[PDB]
């Protein structure tokens, strides 16, 4: 695939969605000149606050991200570069898992749960074979394309910004402890904050961490304090996110082995998790 490079006029931001460090993201209008047709998108703008550096060019990076698609990511459709950058996507209706898993809870049932892990590896595992790092795996970030299927989003999108050294402007607990110590970001990295996610679905959108100050959170970590066993989970599903959370990075699993391992356990889902 090739995502496309808009006009500024081929784009109309109609109510805003939500926003974070990462932009603001709007439902939006894709009206491609003289086709009289109006395209639901969405839209995310991203300004450099900090610097106020533009967008005017579109880097390899961008067209990375833009050449990239799969069952289970979002497919960029294109951006637009300017003072602020946008990219557009499909509008995805029904939402992010996270807030999905918060109001339905046990009612879901294990194959679903079981089936989104599934999904969500696949998708990374796609990401990391075509050599782009999520840097922003989290709950929130998976997205219903419809009831049964959901799509990572948001990868790439954290490297479209130079890093600021000004002295809570990172997701630091869903990262990796080499990312908090070091910056550095891989697919390992990814794997890491995939273990996160999987514990926010089986706990149905607990808070990690829930209680403690993000400055203690890497102490906490070195010291060997990982997320709690969720209520449904047997210790088979949650070793495979113990895994994911080991300091050394070469201990983790890859996204194959996460995929093939929720594969299996998909295939009898309460032996797996006791949702009562
Ligand atoms: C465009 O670019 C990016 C967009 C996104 N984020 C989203 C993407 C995508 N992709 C797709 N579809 C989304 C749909 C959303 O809202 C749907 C449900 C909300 N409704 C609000 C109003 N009430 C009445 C009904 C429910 C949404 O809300 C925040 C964000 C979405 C990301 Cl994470 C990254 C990038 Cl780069």
């Amino acid at each position: 695939v090739l995502a496309r490079i808009f006009k500024e006029t081929e784009l109309r931001k109609l109510k805003v969605l939500g926003s974070g460090v990462f932009g603001t993201v709007h439902k939006g209008v894709w009206i491609p000149e003289g086709e009289s047709i109006k395209i639901p998108v969405c839209i995310k703008v991203i300004e450099d606050k900090s610097g106020r550096q533009s967008f005017q060019a579109v880097t390899d990076h961008m067209l990375a991200i833009g050449s990239l698609d799969h069952a289970h990511i979002v497919r960029l459709l294109g951006l637009c570069p300017g003072s602020s950058l946008q990219l557009v996507t499909q509008y995805l209706p029904l939402g992010s898992l996270l807030d999905h898993v918060r109001q339905h809870r046990g009612a879901l049932g294990p194959q679903l749960l079981l089936n989104w892990g599934v999904q969500i590896a696949k998708g990374m595992y796609y990401l990391e074979e075509h050599g782009m790092v999520h840097r922003n795996l989290a709950a929130r970030n998976v997205l219903l394309k419809s009831p049964s299927q959901v799509q990572v989003a948001d990868f790439g999108v954290a490297d479209l910004l130079p890093p600021d050294d000004k002295q809570a402007k990172t997701p630091i607990k869903w990262m990796a402890l080499e990312s908090i110590h070091f910056g550095k970001y891989t697919h390992q990295s990814d794997v890491w904050s995939y273990g996160v996610t999987v514990w926010e679905l089986m706990t149905f959108g607990a808070e990690p961490y829930a209680g403690l100050r993000l400055a203690e959170v890497p102490d906490l970590l070195e010291k060997g304090e990982r997320l709690a066993q969720p209520q449904i989970c047997t210790i088979d599903v949650y070793m495979v996110m113990v895994k994911c959370w080991m300091i050394d990075e070469n201990i983790r699993p890859t996204f194959k082995e996460l995929a093939n391992e929720f594969t299996r356990m998909a295939r009898d889902p309460p032996r797996y998790l006791v949702i009562k």
